[PDB]
């Protein structure tokens, strides 16, 4: 095998990938329905559940995030795919039971693990229709002290005027991502609102599935784990770049698709707007 995901590839990834730049040094938030560290092609810095129900959290039983966070960095050998940091540190959260959802309590919660556990890059594959103070004080504070988190959302699509964007989606801190293909087009199943603020891939991705194996998603929540990828190993070239910097790293730097409702910026560049 050897075989690479075109996922990333259109981002210029695979590129910082030969310098040396495998977002080394970086821990990943991957807060999700969980990750398989069965997986011969993944491996797991560490986790903790917060949610009473699926309470290792290293099995997981859905493949939300198992998944996702194989976007966030998969394993790098004779094994298959690949990410944008395939050699970062795994931090594997999960605030859902899987199949189904959870509360704020289990979203806001695994999330201050990720910010008060050190975690540089946080990847948060999921978006709430309403968000309150509560949920408002965790991506101001996680932001706030070092922390750069990206948010999925699109499921929802158009509504006209009023827009369809998840919450963390509407508030100022956080960077809500979308899902594009290659065509360098939008998505049907693909919000949209005065918040959307950068665009990448998001539509049949293959990656790493709970047994062992492998399997497609598209989706929304599949694009967040490209920026927060780029994102570590934008952290790669200056381990020392705060938030507020690589933020217009990325999107300083993008490639026009349309207006500051359906395409943000542009889609991410790896080696453009990280250097």
């Amino acid at each position: 095998a050897q075989s690479v995901p075109y996922g990333v590839s259109q981002i210029k990834a695979p590129a910082l990938h030969s310098q040396g730049y495998t977002g080394s040094n970086v821990k990943v938030a991957v807060i999700d329905s969980g990750i398989d560290s069965s997986h011969p092609d993944l491996k797991v810095a560490g986790g903790a559940s917060m949610v009473p129900s699926e309470t290792p959290n290293f099995q997981d039983d859905n493949s939300h995030g198992t998944h996702v966070a194989g976007t966030v960095a998969a394993l790098n050998n004779s094994i298959g795919v690949l990410g944008v940091a395939p050699s970062s540190a795994l931090y594997a959260v999960k605030v859902l039971g899987d199949a189904g959802s959870g509360q704020y309590s289990w979203i806001i919660n695994g999330i201050e693990w990720a910010i008060a556990n050190n975690m540089d890059v946080i990847n948060m594959s999921l978006g709430g229709p309403s968000g309150s103070a509560a949920l408002k004080a965790a991506v101001d504070k996680a932001v706030a002290s070092g922390v750069v988190v990206v948010a999925a959302a699109g499921n929802e699509g158009s509504t006209g005027s009023s827009s369809t964007v998840g919450y963390p989606g509407k508030y100022p801190s956080v960077i809500a991502v979308g899902a594009v293909d290659s065509s360098n087009q939008r998505a049907s199943f693909s919000s949209v609102g005065p918040e959307l603020d950068v665009m990448a891939p998001g539509v049949s991705i293959q990656s790493t599935l709970p047994g062992n194996k492998y399997g497609a998603y598209n989706g929304t929540s599949m694009a967040s784990p490209h920026v927060a990828g780029a994102a570590a190993l934008i952290l790669s070239k200056h381990p020392n770049w705060t938030n507020t910097q690589v933020r217009s790293s990325l999107q300083n730097t993008t490639t026009k698709l349309g207006d500051s409702f359906y395409y943000g910026k542009g889609l991410i560049n790896v080696q453009a707007a990280a250097q």
